[PDB]
C-alpha cells in the first residue's frame, strides 16, 4: 500500500533525472513501480499529482531542517549562522535536483505547485525577517531597509541563484561557489550601513 | 509592409495584457492587425515568433539604454550611479510587463527565447563585473568575492525580484519599493568588507 505509493514516487524521481514530466507517461510510472495503469490511478490521480507530492516532500524536508536549526542555534559567529541556514536549502534541494527542476517548471501550469511554493516562500521570508529584526533589536544590525522587503529580495535571490546553479544554466554561479557567494550578499546587506 | 508587421506586434502586445500566449490564436493576431491568416504567415512563422520579436525589441531597448548610460556617466555618488543603472531595467521591462511576463514563461519552451535571454544576461553580468573590477582597481571597493560570481548573483536577484514585483507574485517586493531594495543590496554587497 504505502510501498506501491513509495515505488511510484521513487520511479518518478528516477525518470525525472533523464527527461522532463511531459516525456514521462503514467504507463512509464506504472511499469517502473511494477503495477498496472489502473492500479497507479488508485494511488495518484495523475503524473502531475505525483510531482506535487515529490515537491511537497522536498519542501517539507527543508522546512523541518530549518525548524531544527532554529531550535538548536549553532555556536559560531553571525556569518557562519547565516551560512548554516542557507546551507539547509543548498543541501536539501541540491540533493533533489531533478524534482527541484521539474517543480520549478510546474509552477507555470499547476496552481497547486504555485501555491505550495508561495506558502513556504512566505514562511521562510517571515522567519528571515524575524531574525533580522532580532538582530536589529539587539543592536547587531543597522535599521536600513524594511526587514521584510530585504528578506523577500534575499530569499528570491537564493531561489533563482541556487536553482540556476543546480541546473547548470548559462549564466550561473558554479555550484561549488554558490554558498559563499550568497552568504556574502546576505551578510553585507543585513549588517552593512 | 513594416506597418502590417508593426500592427501584428502591437496586437500581440495588447492581447498579452489580458491573456497568455496559449489563449491567443494566429487568427486572433491576424484579426486585430486587420489581415488574413495566410497574410500573417507571410510576416511571422508562428505566434511564438511574434513573442520572440517582441522580447527581442524589449531586451535591446534595455541594452541600448544601458550602453547610453555607460557612455554618459551621471554626475553623482556611487549609490546613485548603481540606482540609475538598475533603473534602466526597472523602467524598460516595467513599461512592458505583458511581454516581460510572457517572455519569461516562454523560456521553458522556446530555445530561441532561452538563448536570447542567456546572451543578454551574460552581457549585463560581464558589464557589471567590469564596473566592480574598475571600482576595486580605483580602491573604492574591497576585493571580496570573485567579481564575476558576485555580478552573476546580483543580476539573477534583479531578474527574479523585478519580475515577481511586476507580476504581483506572492511573495514579492512592492513595485514602488523594489528599486530602493535592490540598490541597497548591490551597494552593500559591492562596497561592504
Ligand atoms: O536559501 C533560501 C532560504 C535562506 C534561509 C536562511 C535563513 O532563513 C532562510 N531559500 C532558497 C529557497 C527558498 C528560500
Ligand atoms: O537589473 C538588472 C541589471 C542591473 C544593471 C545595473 C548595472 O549593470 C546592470 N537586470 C535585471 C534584468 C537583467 C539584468
Amino acid at each position: 500500500g504505502d510501498d506501491r505509493e513509495l515505488a511510484i514516487l521513487a520511479t518518478a524521481e528516477n525518470l525525472l533525472e533523464d527527461r522532463p514530466l511531459a516525456d514521462i507517461s503514467v504507463d512509464d510510472l506504472a511499469k517502473g513501480a511494477g503495477i498496472s495503469r489502473p492500479t497507479f490511478y488508485f494511488y495518484f490521480p495523475s503524473k502531475e499529482a505525483v510531482l506535487l507530492t515529490l515537491l511537497d516532500r522536498v519542501v517539507n524536508q527543508a522546512d523541518m531542517a530549518l525548524q531544527t536549526l532554529a531550535e538548536n542555534p549553532a555556536d559560531t559567529d553571525r556569518e557562519n549562522m547565516w551560512r548554516t541556514g542557507i546551507n539547509v536549502f543548498f543541501e536539501t534541494f541540491g540533493s533533489h535536483k531533478a524534482v527541484t527542476r521539474a517543480g520549478q517548471a510546474a509552477r507555470a501550469t499547476s496552481v497547486e505547485v504555485a501555491e505550495l511554493w508561495s506558502t513556504f516562500m512566505q514562511k521562510w521570508i517571515a522567519y528571515t525577517a524575524a531574525v533580522i529584526d532580532a538582530e536589529r533589536d539587539r543592536g547587531a544590525a543597522p535599521r536600513t531597509l524594511p526587514a521584510h522587503e530585504l528578506a523577500t529580495a534575499l530569499n528570491l535571490m537564493n531561489e533563482r541563484t541556487l536553482f540556476a546553479s543546480f541546473a547548470g544554466e548559462q549564466p550561473s554561479v558554479p555550484e561549488a561557489r554558490v554558498l559563499d557567494t550568497l552568504v556574502h550578499i546576505w551578510v553585507t546587506s543585513i549588517y552593512g550601513e
